[PDB]
C-alpha cells in the first residue's frame, strides 16, 4: 500500500524523540566488528580440553547461536509494524538493532568455526522448553504484528522478545559466561564478544521498555497484560535454566579442572532476579 | 510461523557466500556518521543566496529525502522474504542496507534543519511521475513480497528498487549534485554526504544485481521480465527528469550567479546512460 507522504520532506526527524537519541547512541557505541576478534587463543583453549570438558561449553553456545539467529529474523515484523504506524525514529533505531543481532549471529558462528565445532549440530542442546520460547513463541508473537498491530500485540511482542529473550535469558547468559569462563581464563575472544553483545543488549532492552511503557501510558490496564505475558513464559524460562543446570551438574570435569566452584543455585537466582527487575522497569502509572 | 532450526546451530554462516562478503565490506566501509558532518558552511551558503537561488536546490533535495525515507521503509519486505527463504547471508547484508538508508534519511534531514528549511514542506516538488515511482510503484512491488515471493515478484522488487530507484535515479542524482554544487563550491557538508551515499549505493546496487542474476540464472526467461519491468518504469523516470530540468531552466539565477553552464542535455543523457548500463549488468545466460 502507498506512501501518503514523507516526514523528512514535510518536516524533519523528531530530533528529541527517545528512539532517535537511542539510534544516535547505537551509532556511536556500535562500531565493533566480530571479524576483528582474535579467536586464535580460543582455538588452542578448546583443543587443550578433554572431550568431557569440550562439551561443557556447548549447551550455552547452542542456546546463544539459535537465540541470535531467531531475533535477527524475528525483529523484522516489529520494524514493519512501527514503520506502518509512521514511527520513523523507531525504525531508524531498529536498523541498528537488526544490524547488532546480525553481528551477534556472526560472532558466535565465527567462534564455532574457529574452535573446530562448526560442523557439529548443536541442536541436541535445545530442550522442549527452549524450543517453546525460540522455535515457537517468539516467532508467533512477532509475526502476529504483520496482521495485528494492536497495543496488545505490540506489548506481547516486546515482552517476549525484549523483556524475556533479551532482558531475562540473554542477560543471564552473559552473567553465566563471565561467572564460568572469565574465572577459568578461557576463551578470551568469546568473552570479548560477550562484552560487546552485553553492551548492545542495553539498547535492545531499552527499546522494549520504551515500547511497553508508551502503551501502558495510554491505558494503565495494559500493565496487567505485560505482567501476564511475563508470567506465561516463566515456566519455560526456568525449565530451560533447570535443563542447563542439570547438564552442568552431570558434566563437572571442566569445573574441577579449572577450580570453578560453579554456583548453579546463584545462577538460578540471577535469572529470577533478572525476570523480576524487568517487571519493575515498567510502571503501571 | 515457527523456526524449524537454525543455520548457525546446525552448521555455520556460509563464509564464501557473495552476500556475506558484501556484508563484510559494508561493515568495513560503512562507519560514517551523518552526525559528524559539519554543515555550518552550508548554513552560511544557503543564507547568502537570494530567494530565487535558494529554491534552485530544493527540488533535488525533495526528491532525495522522500527517496531515502521510502527505501528505508520499503526494504523491510525484501528482508522478510529472503529471511523466510532461509537466505541468512542475504539477511545479514540487508541489515547494513537498511541501516545505510536510515543514515541517508538522517543526512538529508540534518542538512534541511541546518540550512533553515526543515519547516518547509518540500512535497510541492514531487510531480505525478515521481509519485508514481516512490509513493506507489516502489511500495507496491516491495509489499507484494509479503504474500508472493515468487521469482517473478523478487525480480520485479529488485528491478524497481535497486535498478531503477537506486541504479538509475539515485546515481544520476549524485552526478547532478556534483555537476552543479561541486562546481559552484557550495554546500560542502551536503557534498560530503553525497560522497558517502554514493559509496553505500554501490553495495545496494550490487545486491540487486546479485538477486536478479541468481533468478535469471535459474530460468533465462526471467531476463525478459527484467527488461520489461525496466522499460515499464522508464516513462516515469524520464518524466520526473524532464520535470526537474524544466524547473532548472525556469530558475537559472543560481546558475548565472555561480557561472555554471549547467548542461541539462548532458544530465539527461547520463540518466539514459545509467538506465541502459543497469540493463547490461544482467546477463541473459
Ligand atoms: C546455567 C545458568 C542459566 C543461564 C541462562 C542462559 C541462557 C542462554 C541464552 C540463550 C538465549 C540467547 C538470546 C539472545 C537474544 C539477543 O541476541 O537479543
Ligand atoms: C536534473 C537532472 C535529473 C537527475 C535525476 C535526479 C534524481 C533525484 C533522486 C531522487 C531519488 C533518490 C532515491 C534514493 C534511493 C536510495 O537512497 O537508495
Ligand atoms: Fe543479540
Ligand atoms: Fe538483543
Ligand atoms: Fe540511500
Ligand atoms: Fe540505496
Amino acid at each position: 500500500v502507498h506512501h501518503d507522504g514523507f516526514q523528512t520532506v514535510k518536516a524533519t526527524i523528531d530530533w528529541e524523540h527517545p528512539m532517535f537519541k537511542l539510534y544516535e547512541k547505537a551509532k556511536r557505541n556500535g562500531k565493533w566488528n566480530p571479524a576483528d576478534i582474535d579467536f586464535s587463543q580460543d582455538q588452542k583453549d578448546f583443543a587443550s580440553l578433554t572431550s568431557e570438558e569440550k562439551i561443557s561449553a556447548l549447551p550455552l553456545v547452542a542456546g546463544f547461536s539459535a537465540g541470535e539467529e531467531a531475533v535477527t529474523l524475528d525483529i523484522l515484523p516489529m520494524a514493519h509494524a512501527l514503520a506502518r504506524q509512521g514511527r520513523l525514529e523507531d525504525v531508524l533505531f531498529l536498523t541498528t538493532f537488526m544490524h547488532d543481532e546480525a553481528k551477534h549471529v556472526e560472532m558466535f558462528s565465527r567462534w564455532q568455526q574457529a574452535v573446530g565445532i562448526g560442523q557439529m549440530d548443536l541442536s541436541v542442546f535445545h530442550n522442549d522448553h527452549y524450543k517453546r520460547i525460540f522455535y515457537e513463541a517468539l516467532p508467533e508473537a512477532m509475526n502476529r504484528l504483520y496482521a495485528d498491530d494492536s497495543p496488545e500485540a505490540v506489548i506481547r511482542a516486546a515482552t517476549v522478545y525484549n523483556m524475556i529473550v533479551e532482558g531475562t535469558l540473554a542477560e543471564s547468559g552473559y552473567y553465566t559466561f563471565r561467572q564460568i569462563y572469565k574465572k577459568a581464563g578461557l576463551f578470551p575472544g568469546l568473552l570479548q564478544g560477550i562484552d560487546y553483545l552485553n553492551m548492545d543488549e542495553g539498547r535492545h532492552i531499552q527499546f522494549g521498555i520504551y515500547t511497553i511503557q508508551r502503551i501502558v501510558n495510554e491505558d494503565e490496564r495494559y500493565y496487567e497484560l505485560f505482567i501476564r505475558y511475563m508470567d506465561e513464559l516463566w515456566p519455560h524460562v526456568i525449565g530451560y535454566v533447570d535443563y542447563l543446570t542439570e547438564l552442568g551438574k552431570r558434566q563437572q570435569q571442566l569445573a574441577r579442572t579449572y577450580a570453578l566452584e560453579i554456583d548453579y543455585d546463584l545462577l538460578r537466582h540471577y535469572v529470577i532476579k533478572q525476570f523480576n527487575l524487568r517487571k519493575k522497569q515498567i510502571s503501571r502509572t
